[PDB]
């Protein structure tokens, strides 16, 4: 029970971009934790913990396939110091594991694989919420005002009483 | 046993130093209750009481060595009306105070003790977070602005623990 | 509606008698707890805390009439070695506590202002009682003598039960 | 409140290794999990869940020194086949580690930090710890052998 | 990794110093409770764990640095009769410990380990506590008097129900 | 009320026997236990403390004759490397007890003492046990094997 090469070389790319998006998204919430920022702190942390959940299910379905991970290999990582460029690289990273993703499920259904693909479309369903998200506060944010924004995610009002 | 008079000193100086940092936050405190701002109030009163918990095991470790604590005297403790200058105020003392307990500790781990050097640790680690979260309390200030900030803390802070 | 001067440093000169107060009643006590006289320290500590709790609605009351609390002025803070001194001391300050409250309470009773008035005869109340337990410690110790006394008083911190 | 440049670069260095330590010891977990050693699988995600946590505190440290922490660049990973060879790639990276942490441990001492100089000693006990472990977990296997140890380590519960 | 053997004589000395002591303190239990003396009995055993604790600490630190713990070493053991020369003896015991650990901590600080330098550390706190509790009662038996200090310990019942 | 010199003598003996038991038997666990052989280590430690335990009942007796224990000095230690030599050890220091025991039984039995009789009785009793649990440890040991012997007790927990 050997895999095709093809098949190991789009687990891996998948498997390389979900450690930059495990990176990136830990390394953010560090930021905004450090700026003070709080809600969109704990939500970018909970995204991380999502996206290592998805590392765990591609590496034990590729590990079974009797395969090689390789975790060598990274992507770019970007900073910025500003809200807008977060969102905006967030939405980039995305993008491109969108495109990957669709092209990995049309190969993989076309060259008789069919778990491989199931956890494709669930990633691809998981990351199309996320990029929503991503876009709907990107649009509220360019709507609202930056500092009358950002007037929300943090507040120190007592909210331990419950 | 009884101590040289280089850490006797110091530790005295410790001292007049949380005391003046006792009144100085106690009447912050107070004064923004005054003012109708709620929880800049409990979170400095919060501060106080660990200035004070600062202050009795500093002088519980001095009397150990038979010394003589002195609480005659203070330091200058000065007062603000608006939130800006009560910070930077805050951030001044607290800049001297890392100075001096940096200095003494240097100086007193070379000649011969560790466990009020231990406990001038555990003081400069506290010290730290506090001014760590004044400098980021300040920067967001500037940023945001003080009129739609400080709209952020007047009310809507519902204590109920049950 | 912001009172008259006379009542402002009546009450910011009680504030640091307060503070004072709270000051030598602390390190009082944490001598005798450094000594082994354990239920005095306990004893010391809770008058400490409630002269704080008069420090505290005092200044309350200070910045309600639109004042400017002071707490860089204190006055002298005096030390002891045996019980005897250090009541003795106390004895004093409550004292001078008493009949100063009393002049204020008067002095201002007789210019149209009550509530200030009413913190005084509670703080005055307070004070007269802890100068009757100060009174009648000194009294019981002139009666029986040092040794027995701090018999009496000292315990074994065993904390092994 | 800045640091100095020597500071924050031992920080960047030892958050960099540490977290190729995390990446390595995650990897043998689910290799040794893949194989039916449930026993040593438990034992490896243990020990990179306090990795992570040990990373974590790190990089709370450099941030607060106006620190700019480095995800991108790591050092190279090892990986084996049996336990032995794997066993003795995590003794060197945790022997290089403690070494370059007792250099930096002094050099910080000697410009005036006390906080990092903590919890550098922390996690330098902690890594002694881990170190005394998989020796002593090497010469049991050389001692006891292979197969033997295998057969002790092996759960086979599966519910289902 | 293997051990200078000046951190491996300094941590045996350490450790003979402590077994003596647990002696010691077992046997002026013993005695003391003997007498009808309880008080004192409890804190003597209770005191007499925390030094098999410190111990057991000392000989865990010798055996992972590769070290051969001796225990065959013991140093001079002594007793009394009075109050007076068990607290007294006590106290030399306590300041030879000090003076000892002293010279360990400061010259094996100067060679590149502090992880025993901490165990140091806080055995070092802990006997600087149990000196000071000794000089506190010795200060206020010889202040007091002996009889009537033995009659404030002294208790004529049963065995304690624990 | 006083003792006699011999019975006083003899309980010095025994305490210090029984110091020395704790002293190997601490060492000895704390030694397996650095191994990984963890219930060993565990019934050490139980050992020890049952050791520790007649001890202090002997120091009680002892010092209920007026008299005055012995504890500056203490009979020689052994240690070993391996599981065997220790075993080995712990039985022959549980045999000279045993045989001391005897002895001092019968004399002081001859010399009309009688709580100190029951005392060395039920310290007779729980080192005779004893000695039964590592002579079946040893044979169990040698007939079975060092490798399946060691595997059996490994926990890695
Ligand atoms: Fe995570
Ligand atoms: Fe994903
Ligand atoms: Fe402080
Ligand atoms: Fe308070
Ligand atoms: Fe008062
Ligand atoms: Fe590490
Ligand atoms: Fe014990
Ligand atoms: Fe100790
Ligand atoms: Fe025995």
């Amino acid at each position: 029970m050997q895999g095709d090469p093809e098949v190991i070389e789009f687990l891996n790319e998948q498997l390389t971009a979900e450690l930059t998006a495990i990176n990136q998204y830990f390394l953010h919430a560090k930021l905004q934790d450090h700026k003070g920022w709080t809600k969109l702190a704990k939500y970018t942390r909970a995204e991380s913990f999502d996206e290592m959940r998805h590392a765990e299910v591609l590496t034990d379905r590729i590990l079974l396939l009797d395969g090689l991970p390789n975790y060598q290999r990274l992507f770019h990582v970007r900073v910025g110091q500003s809200v807008t460029e977060m969102f905006q690289a967030d939405r980039e990273v995305e993008l491109e594991a969108i495109d990957r993703l669709r092209r990995g499920i049309e190969v993989m259904r076309a060259k008789h694989d069919i778990t491989s693909a199931n956890v494709f479309e669930a990633i691809l369903a998981d990351e199309e919420h996320h990029i929503d998200y991503l876009e709907t506060q990107l649009d509220l944010i360019e709507k609202l005002g930056e500092s009358l924004y950002l007037s929300t995610v943090i507040e120190q009002t007592q909210p331990d009483p419950s």
